[PDB]
């Protein structure tokens, strides 16, 4: 398939490249952005996104997949100029994020309606643009599958069978959340390996991780320094266990690193060891790294961060 | 005091005159108008708000307050065009209207500091401007005090305590959350005649209505209009007995009419009675003259629309 860029023309799926599949540029609540705009920094942000995307490039990244949508701030034209200041290959996307229940907009409305606003992103443009989504993302945390969730998943379906594009799933990998929307999405028909089921790093229960990736679907070790989910040293602990049973052709590695968040601080938790650098290169200066000295070749490398994203995407 | 008006000079809240106490130029969900503008026409919101405002200054309204806020799509600068185009006196406010939890921005942080964005809006101005808040809106309704809306009621009190604005409620007729706000904000210290317990006309249960006027604290049979909640007829009623039984020194009387809204529409019911026209000034066409041909006094009306806004802003 052809995959839409910001700012750029589509690529073939073939020449995605290395890829960081689940980065953000920047996230905030919508509606406190649009209330109170003294407490953001647009130029802080802009400079923030533009030097960790330079320096992801700098380590050999050449696609970035962004899954901010509605829910985390989405804003095409904030992405396109990152684009134009670093000539990344940007993929922004379609969705909703949310946990219990959706906007006040969406009373009385259908799933059909839902999906259309999807549809409406992957086909004319996202917000205005003719920046065109590429993928569709949905989310679902501690409440579970709540009957507003639920339409979320079954839009993405829909959209997912008109137009092809994948779909990205934030899950809480503490329950059972993310495999019920891998289960959900296949009984609409959605493909498995279109699926790239989220935040599953963030535990070390093999057992659950395995049981996702062999119903079909893409694992979402995608939290790399974010330690208050899971340590980096369990991560890589998971992560190598994982190679080495034979799951590279399913896993798929990220940070979620936010190069601006507006949500609160929590408590500092410090460890015996140096907390590490939470970032969008954190895996080239520590997991890569860990993973080579324990065996693993360049060729999973590649699978990884090349093979399992033109997968993904084609 | 003064209070202070969109686009004009402050006033003093003698000269506020006659006053339609809760009606909405334009309501949207802040996170679906930015995701999917292609849902919206502000030209067609901006008409249909002029349009509303000059009929009802054509029946004598001098001042229009206006509690849409964050989660309910507040822009001043589409009020301040407002106000430019017909010569209102329009007041806007600041506050959270939730009936779960809050926007992720706030997780980690202190009532104190929800309290601080809204003393922001007072003192400082909304949104980037020199227009100030002149009162602070909150919520509740079907699910009860959350852990959250307590959060919200609590800064609300304390940007009471330190401003000494009014605070205006949203709450459910049908389960006592207009009550419990009423509770929570005096135990913290809010003078009971400075709230507006909001949307009891949706309940026929006088004694439940009057419970909260003993109390001190203004009564909002606000949504003349909305059938869905109360029809007019029932309202009117309530209202009369209401008067009969002295309590005209509580009532406020409005329609919550949104100019535009976004929500999706619920299914029509129709009545043996033609559906009354719901606006911003239906209380003209049906429930003023209504009381008055049931022996209701011009001085009750002075009451309700003139010397309560009055009181309720001193
Ligand atoms: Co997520
Ligand atoms: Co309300
Ligand atoms: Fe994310
Ligand atoms: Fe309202």
């Amino acid at each position: 398939m052809r995959i839409p860029l910001v700012g750029k023309d589509s690529i073939e799926s073939k020449d995605i490249g290395f890829t960081l599949i689940h980065e953000h540029l920047r996230v905030f609540s919508e509606a406190v952005r649009q209330q109170w705009p003294h407490l953001y920094n647009e130029d802080e942000e802009f400079r923030n996104a533009v030097n960790e995307v330079k320096r992801a490039m700098q380590f050999g990244v050449k696609t970035i997949v962004d899954p901010t949508v509605m829910g985390l701030g989405r804003d095409i034209r904030f992405m396109e100029k990152v684009v134009k200041a670093t000539g990344i290959n940007l993929v922004a996307g379609t969705g909703i994020l949310i946990y219990i229940d959706l906007p006040f907009y969406f009373l009385n409305r259908s799933i059909d309606e839902i999906a259309d606003l999807f549809i409406h992103d992957i086909k004319e443009g996202i917000q205005g643009t003719l920046n065109k989504a590429g993928f569709v993302k949905i989310a679902a945390d501690e409440p579970g599958i709540t009957k507003d969730v639920e339409k979320v998943i079954k839009a993405a379906a829909i959209a997912n069978k008109e137009t092809k594009v994948p779909i990205i799933t934030h899950s809480n990998a503490h329950n059972n959340t993310g495999l019920e929307q891998q289960r959900i999405l296949t009984e609409e028909g959605v493909d498995p390996g279109k699926i790239l089921i989220g935040h599953l790093g963030d535990t070390d229960n093999i057992d659950y991780i395995k049981k996702i990736a062999d119903k079909g679907s893409f694992i979402g070790l995608d939290r790399y320094g974010l330690d208050m989910f899971l340590p980096v040293d369990k991560r890589n602990e998971t992560t190598l266990r994982l190679i080495k049973d034979g799951y590279s052709d399913k896993i798929m590695i990220s940070h979620d690193y936010c190069c601006t968040i507006d949500m609160g601080t929590a408590k500092p938790e410090y460890k015996p060891k140096l907390a590490p650098r939470w970032s969008t290169t954190l895996i080239f200066e520590d997991t890569i790294p860990f993973l080579k000295r324990n065996g693993v070749n360049e060729e999973v490398i590649a699978t990884i961060f090349k093979e399992n994203p033109k997968k993904f995407f084609s």
